[PDB]
């Protein structure tokens, strides 16, 4: 809807892209791309664990 | 120059933004914003350590 970025956060990205020796756009894509992976695995693990508890309660209730 | 994203990486971002309950654009900014921080601190620490060694060699050489 309304994307929000701080002028002090826009600086961090310009600075970190420089450190990484990449463009601000390549840094943004790269970080979004790898943080997407982290998030996917995190959620995979939480759903898997949610599935173990429902497996235990399935047995215990019977 | 030429930004590159895999069709299989574009999917990960759409999926992870959904998990995070954010737009693909807000997810991208947010992840770039927080990964910029990680990178800044990483480099701060490497420069600080580089400064300790040059401090040791400064003494040892004299
Ligand atoms: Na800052
Ligand atoms: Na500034
Ligand atoms: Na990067
Ligand atoms: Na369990
Ligand atoms: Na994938
Ligand atoms: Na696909
Ligand atoms: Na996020
Ligand atoms: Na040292």
């Amino acid at each position: 809807i309304d994307l929000r970025l701080t002028d002090d956060d826009k600086s961090m990205i310009e600075e970190a892209a420089a450190i990484s020796n990449q463009s601000v756009s390549q840094f943004m894509l790269n970080s979004a791309s790898q943080r997407a992976a982290e998030v996917i695995e995190q959620h995979r693990r939480v759903i898997l664990n949610e599935e173990s508890w429902t497996r235990v309660m399935d047995a215990l209730s019977n």
